[PDB]
C-alpha cells in the first residue's frame, strides 16, 4: 500500500510569499523539473507500481518535487530555508533507501548538483 501524500494545503499555517520563495519556484524547481533526470522524483515513490512494498517501511518522512510544486503553488512556506529543507530530505531519503552507484542514486546526484549550483545564490 502507498501512504497518504505528505499535505499540499493547510490554512492553519502561516504562509509568505518573499522574493526567494518565488525564485524557488520559477527558476529552481522548474529547471529541475526539465532536467532529463527529474521524472522519477516529479511524484511521490508509487512503492505498489514499483512492487517495493519495503520502501515506506525504511523512509518515513517521503518528498518529491510535485509535493514542493504545490506546496510552492499553494504559498505553504514561510521562508526558503523550510523548501531548501523538502528538496534535501528528497536527496537524502534517495541516498538512504539506495546504495552509492545506484542507477536511481545517479540521477538524484545529478539533480542535487544543480538544486546546489542554482541555490547558491538566491535574490
Ligand atoms: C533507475 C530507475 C528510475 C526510476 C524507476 N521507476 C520506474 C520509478 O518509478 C522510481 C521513482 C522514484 C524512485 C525509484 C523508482 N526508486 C527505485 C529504483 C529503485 C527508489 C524507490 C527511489 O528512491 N526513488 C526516488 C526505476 C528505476
Amino acid at each position: 500500500m502507498n501512504p497518504p501524500p505528505p499535505e499540499t494545503s493547510n490554512p492553519n499555517k502561516p504562509k509568505r510569499q518573499t522574493n526567494q520563495l518565488q525564485y524557488l519556484l520559477r527558476v529552481v524547481l522548474k529547471t529541475l523539473w526539465k532536467h532529463q533526470f527529474a521524472w522519477p522524483f516529479q511524484q511521490p515513490v508509487d512503492a505498489v507500481k514499483l512492487n517495493l512494498p519495503d520502501y515506506y517501511k525504511i523512509i518515513k518522512t517521503p518528498m518529491d518535487m510535485g509535493t514542493i510544486k504545490k506546496r510552492l503553488e499553494n504559498n505553504y512556506y514561510w521562508n526558503a530555508q523550510e523548501c531548501i529543507q523538502d528538496f534535501n530530505t528528497m536527496f537524502t531519503n534517495c541516498y538512504i533507501y539506495n546504495k552509492p552507484g545506484d542507477d536511481i542514486v545517479l540521477m538524484a546526484e545529478a539533480l542535487e548538483k544543480l538544486f546546489l549550483q542554482k541555490i547558491n545564490e538566491l535574490p
